[PDB]
């Protein structure tokens, strides 16, 4: 065996680089430190076996990093590359894997390895994106595999054991408290949410009464009072809640710590706002007092208190939150809904449109009974069918009789009654006062909807058991017009509450997480199905741990700013239990579910829209089919016959734990796909990429554009509708615009909410969007890298059809009377709150 040398390249990001402090060229040096005996790497062999090691497969001799090399890249993103030379034998074979030991003081992030001129194989790339902690914190050396993509029965025999050990290692032991360096993926209920001494909450998951998807296990110690509940970190705690060390990264520039701006908001702005507005409340006497937050900001009673707030928050971030300029400390940008017409939102035309091209455009339904009936249990909830009468809308319909209209597929309903009512008696005791709403719309011949009637139901006053007492409002001349504007604000509260909790949180943030856990636990990094979904999981877990820490915990920011309050989280379980199923998250079936589309063969996809112009749908369906078309190309590169799926040890494992643990509170539902055949894999993977990419997008990055102006999309309502011959009714005639700002959200919670959905709408510099990947070599099968180039170019095409339909004045619903083109499904985007773009993942 004449040893022959092979030249290597290891890339790695130093820890300083990704820490909060701003990255400068300064951060590279002291590079020699990684150099020396300190960092060890050994190859492992696919072809030949080291008898001695195990039947694992042979280990080459150890290398070390020799000298650094500097690249145009080294400067940008601060990867620092090193040199390394491998004494490589001719009888070694392909180096499927490599082994690393870190003997340095601090952890570094190892992006990559490249071997050049390996004999007989040319170039081999290894993509590992792992924090490497000093060898002290591990019981055995980290191992990374080559980019080659393998099924469980095409994996080399000498790497099977390396493949199976990392898996066992990943799942962990299911016990103990997980640590900083622990890459352990596991399941736990949502019980870290509440503090029993102050603001306790029920556990979510494990019970028929509160089923809920699972979250990554932390294993913190249980409380002294309740052994159901985990102990929470203090708000005044610098450190943050566990996620696997490879689900958390830095960013180069502190601005891109959207994660910590929120920590900043909870920690610093909120306590201050509580102080300021505590000594003296103020109320928005009028709408231009509102428009004072986007013109001169709002003054704080003294610069002394902000010594604190500016002081603890990095400026670049502050700017992301707030505007420094002008004479006012609290200033925000002009939202898009309010950029070109300040008063186009009090119109029924925008109110109806937003249902289709809005922030929360997934709720509208097609109505097929009149007066509408409710699906609630007759015997426990009373008579809940609508109090609307044929008369109320009958005139409004352009001469059709209602039954003609229903027959004509032209009456549409936005139903918030059923979800809300059971909790309304409880919700209403809290700071909020509200109603459950049905809003009926009529589709005029030109493709727009007009609202007809709003019914506002309150639970029966003798208790839930006996019914609901409802009061219907409709468009009218005079003060009665003033009521109609309030009825539109109480549907806003119902809606934006359904948006945050169900649309954004339950559907995307909380329901995704069970998959990222199951994928890493049961699918090797080598797996083809792993490489397809792992871009759509990035950073999901890190930000969800945060929500638990500051957003959805008892006393959390969501509870403060959303109408359910204390009962807010608890409801999303009730909604999950009753209405969430996996196959319905598929865009076409969810459409067919609300009856917004049907199967028609001479239709572009076998799907026809009931409203031809529905932006969320017409852009989304292009996207949905684009992804399906790419999951399809890719699943049939590795699964050639259908029994390759039946016999994938891991896939079958991956899908069994998805159902009996991750969503195990719906474990016994019949609608779960079996996974025996390839199509079920093509159609279930495409669901997961859809929910993580465009579904989260179409509802996350519109928040500041449309709801950034509080009046357009109220969060909370403080009062019931004024009863007649009441002083307040007198007031409505005199200052109906105040009764608006009295009924809806108070200042304190508006400056929370704006600033909260501002950070949430921001796009990072970091962010990667749909059709892109972190590096262009993520697999060594070239037919997989053209299937994905063809996906990216079919995503560029969708970006052009979108931009031809906003310039197209034929479709009214798209621009609307605010002149705000529907860009919530424009794939590509650039940094900041840009009101467009589809990240790969649920990153915020």
């Amino acid at each position: 065996t004449t040893t022959k040398k092979v030249k290597g390249t290891v890339v790695l990001m130093k820890k300083n680089v990704l820490d909060f402090n701003d990255f400068n060229a300064s951060f590279l040096d002291r590079l020699h430190e990684f150099l020396g005996n300190k960092i060890t790497l050994r190859l492992v062999s696919s072809d030949v076996t080291d008898s001695e090691n195990g039947s694992k497969g042979k280990l080459g001799k150890a290398a070390h990093l020799e000298d650094w090399i500097t690249t145009i890249t080294s400067l940008t993103a601060g990867e620092s590359a090193f040199k390394v030379t491998f004494d490589y034998e001719t009888d070694f074979g392909y180096p499927g894997a490599f082994l690393i030991r870190n003997s340095h003081f601090s952890e570094f992030l190892l992006k990559s390895l490249t071997l050049e001129d390996v004999p007989g194989h040319g170039r081999v790339h290894y993509i590992c994106n792992s924090w490497i902690y000093p060898a002290k914190h591990y019981t055995t050396d980290r191992v990374f595999f080559s980019n080659k993509t393998y099924l469980p029965h095409e994996t080399p025999a000498t790497l099977l054991k390396y493949r199976e050990e990392e898996l066992v290692s990943l799942r962990g032991t299911g016990e103990g408290e997980l640590k900083e360096w622990d890459r352990v993926y596991d399941y736990a209920y949502y019980n870290d949410l509440g503090v029993p001494p102050k603001n306790p909450r029920p556990v979510l998951g494990g019970t028929q009464e509160y089923p809920y998807p699972r979250r990554g296990r932390t294993g913190r110690k249980p409380t002294k009072e309740d052994p159901q509940t985990e102990s929470r970190l203090p708000i005044t705690s610098s450190l943050d809640i566990y996620v696997p060390r490879d689900e958390r990264f830095g960013h180069l520039k502190m601005s891109d710590f959207l994660a910590y701006a929120l920590k900043a908001i909870a920690q610093f702005i909120q306590p201050a706002l509580e102080a300021v507005f505590d000594d003296t409340p103020k109320e928005f006497d009028s709408f231009e007092d509102v428009l004072k937050i986007y013109e001169e900001g709002i003054d704080l009673p003294n610069q002394a208190l902000i010594d604190s707030i500016v002081k603890n928050i990095p400026l670049e971030m502050l700017k992301e939150i707030f505007r420094t300029d002008g004479q006012k400390f609290l200033k925000f940008p002009v939202p898009q809904v309010i950029k070109e017409d300040k008063t186009a939102w009090r119109t029924d035309e925008e109110f109806a449109r937003e249902m289709l091209a809005g922030l929360n455009p997934v709720v509208i339904q097609l109505l097929k009974e009149f007066p509408p009936k409710s699906k609630l249990d007759s015997e426990s909830y009373g008579n809940q069918n609508s109090t609307i009468t044929k008369s109320h809308i009958e005139h409004n319909l352009d001469g059709l009789t209602v039954e003609e209209a229903l027959e004509k597929e032209r009456l549409f309903i936005l139903d918030h009654h059923d979800t809300l009512m059971p909790y309304l008696g409880r919700v209403n005791t809290t700071t909020t006062k509200t109603y459950a709403s049905r809003t009926l719309l009529f589709l005029k011949d030109d493709g727009t909807l007009k609202p007809l009637v709003i019914e506002l139901s309150l639970p029966h006053p003798n208790g839930d058991k006996f019914g609901a007492v409802s009061e219907v409002y409709t468009p009218g001349e005079g003060v009665y017009d003033s009521l109609w504007q309030l009825a539109k604000a109480f549907v806003g509260v119902n809606d934006s509450g359904n948006h945050q909790l169900i649309s954004h949180w339950m559907q995307t943030h909380a329901s995704i997480e069970p998959f990222v856990i199951a994928t890493n636990r049961q699918l090797s990094v080598l797996h083809p199905v792993f490489k397809l979904l792992e871009p759509h999981f990035r950073d999901t877990m890190n930000i969800n741990a945060l929500a638990r820490q500051i957003l959805i915990n008892g006393g959390g920011i969501f509870e403060i700013t959303v109408f359910p309050s204390k009962y807010a989280m608890e409801m999303s379980s009730f909604i999950y239990k009753n209405h969430w199923t996996f196959p319905d998250q598929a865009l076409p079936a969810e459409l067919k579910k609300r009856g917004m589309a049907v199967e028609d063969p001479e239709a572009p996809h076998g799907l026809r829209l009931r409203i031809k112009d529905y932006p969320y749908a017409v852009d989304g369906l292009e996207v949905w089919y684009a992804i399906e078309s790419w999951v399809r190309d890719y699943i049939f590169l590795f699964y050639k016959i259908e029994e390759d799926i039946q016999t994938d040890t891991e896939l079958q494992a991956w899908w069994k734990e998805v159902r009996e643990e991750g969503h195990g509170d719906k474990k016994s539902e019949p609608w779960w796909p079996k996974m025996q055949t390839r199509e079920e894999l093509v159609e279930s993977c495409t669901i997961i990429i859809w929910v993580a990419s465009a579904l989260h997008a179409a509802v996350n990055f519109g928040q500041y554009p449309v709801a950034g102006y509080l009046p357009n999309r109220p969060t909370i309502s403080r009062q019931y509708m004024p009863k007649e011959n009441t002083p307040e009714f007198e007031e409505l005639e005199k200052n109906p615009d105040k009764v608006f700002l009295k009924t809806i959200t108070a200042q304190l919670q508006t400056l929370l909410g704006i600033s909260l959905i501002e950070i949430l709408s921001t796009h990072s510099s970091d962010e990667v969007y749909l059709g892109q990947r972190d590096s262009k070599e993520w697999a060594a099968e070239k037919e997989a890298l053209e299937a994905f180039e063809k996906f990216g170019e079919k995503v560029k095409e969708i970006e052009k059809n979108i931009d031809e339909r906003n310039d197209d004045e034929t479709l009214k619903n798209r621009t609307g009377l605010v002149k705000m083109p529907y860009t919530l499904l424009f794939p590509s985007s650039e940094g900041g709150v840009t009101g467009r773009g589809i990240p790969n993942s649920v990153s915020i």
